[PDB]
């Protein structure tokens, strides 16, 4: 007789993230700039919040919710922040011997606990 | 010697989407209301654009970019729109014998071509 069905699209989340990275490339509906000393990164707050305890805290603070510019701590590496923003929008964490420690430091500052734990493994591997 | 590594987080996209659905539940950084005759659905424009040709077109139109309210065609089923918004934020398409045709109609209105094609299969299955 009658048949209700819940259908799982396994590629859906990945497709969403590709499309979110494409909006970011074309600067579509980006609503915040992240300033890392001399560098700037345009992003969507919702993606930052979804990926970072720190951005979650900032944009859930009802004062800071509407900020269009966020200045990161002077100590934060721009190259490392860039790697972690790419990771947020692609699921791909790109590590070099040269940056791994800066990436891990930035991940911890950003409260990206799973990225930090993966950084720990790469360190031992090398 | 030196070892660069690009690491794939297979669960990352799914985790992002869970967190995006949680922001929507708690109405955090939602920036549009979709009015379907008598009903309203708060959402994030970036997720709509990522999932729907129609919302892609609307929010890329530089006039309509900043709209906080979108009125859908009077003919559109609210129950069907709700199913497709849940699908956008969860990857799960929930179909009943009663709504499948309305879901497919709404998917096509929204330019969600992969959802329409899956609706076609369910129709034959039942
Ligand atoms: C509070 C909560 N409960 C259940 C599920 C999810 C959440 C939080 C988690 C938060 C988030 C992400 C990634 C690393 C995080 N690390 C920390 N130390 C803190 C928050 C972190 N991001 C997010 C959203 F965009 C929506 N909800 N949440
Ligand atoms: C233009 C383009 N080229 C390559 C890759 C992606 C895109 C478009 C596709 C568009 C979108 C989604 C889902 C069904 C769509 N159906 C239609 N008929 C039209 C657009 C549809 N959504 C989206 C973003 F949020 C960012 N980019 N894009």
């Amino acid at each position: 007789g009658s048949a209700d069905s819940q259908i799982q699209f396994t590629r859906h989340a990945s497709d969403v993230l590709l499309n979110l990275n494409r909006l970011r490339s074309r600067d579509i509906l980006t609503d915040v700039v992240i300033v890392v000393s001399r560098e700037q990164f345009r992003a969507h707050k919702t993606v930052l919040m979804a990926c970072s305890g720190l951005f979650y805290s900032i944009f859930t603070d009802q004062l800071k919710r509407n900020l269009s510019v966020i200045n990161l701590d002077p100590e934060i590496n721009p190259e490392g922040f860039n790697i972690l923003l790419d990771f947020m929008y692609t699921s791909r964490l790109n590590l070099r011997e040269g940056n791994i420690m800066a990436v891990m430091a930035t991940a911890m500052y950003l409260q990206m606990e799973h990225v930090v734990d993966t950084c720990r493994k790469f360190i031992k591997a090398s």
